[PDB]
Formats: C-alpha cells, structure tokens, sequence
C-alpha cells in the first residue's frame, strides 16, 4: 500500500486534471524545482530488491493521482531506494514537484 501527501505551496486551488494528462521528468537539477505549485511525496514498503522499479512505478502513480488532484499538469520527480540490508523498516520512497503546466 502507497502512503502519499500533497504539499501545496499557494493557497490558489486550481481545477483539477486527468492522471493521464500529468507529463513525467526525472527531477535533475536543483533548478528544475523553481516554479513549481507543490511537492508531493509517496513511499511503499519493499521486502525484496527485484521490485524496486515497480515499487517506484507505485509511487509515481501516487504523485501523479495526487498532482492531478490538484491541478497540476506537470511532475518532476526522483525515487529513493533503501541503502543497505531490506528489513522491515525498509521503503521506496518519491520526491516530486509539480507544476501547473
């Protein structure tokens, strides 16, 4: 199960979106954050180093349900897997923005 929350940075709501209309980059460089309308982070629990790329195509789903909820129609977004030994504590984590266009 994906945990998720939106953070908007204005108060301004905007109407929302489909989650087939989010566009989806790889967050690069700190200068891809500026203009952004909110973060969103998601996590999932992992148990098993083979599902990391599905894992993080749960969470992405998350964002993108979410950014959409709020209107956006842009995420830049990267997933942070668990360093080390998997236990039970272990998750795939996401951190994106999203933007109005």
């Amino acid at each position: 199960e994906t945990k998720g929350v939106y953070l908007p940075k204005y108060s301004a709501e905007l109407p929302p979106t489909d989650p087939s209309q989010v566009r989806v980059y790889n967050l690069q460089y700190q200068s891809d954050t500026q203009g952004n309308i909110g973060q969103v982070r998601t996590s999932t629990h992992v148990s098993n180093e083979k599902d990391f790329q599905k894992l993080c195509d749960k969470n992405l789903k998350e964002a993108i349900k979410l950014a959409a909820q709020h209107g956006a129609h842009e995420i830049k977004y990267i997933c942070l897997y668990p360093e080390g030994q998997i236990n039970e504590l272990s998750s795939v984590q996401l951190r994106g923005y999203a933007f109005r266009d």
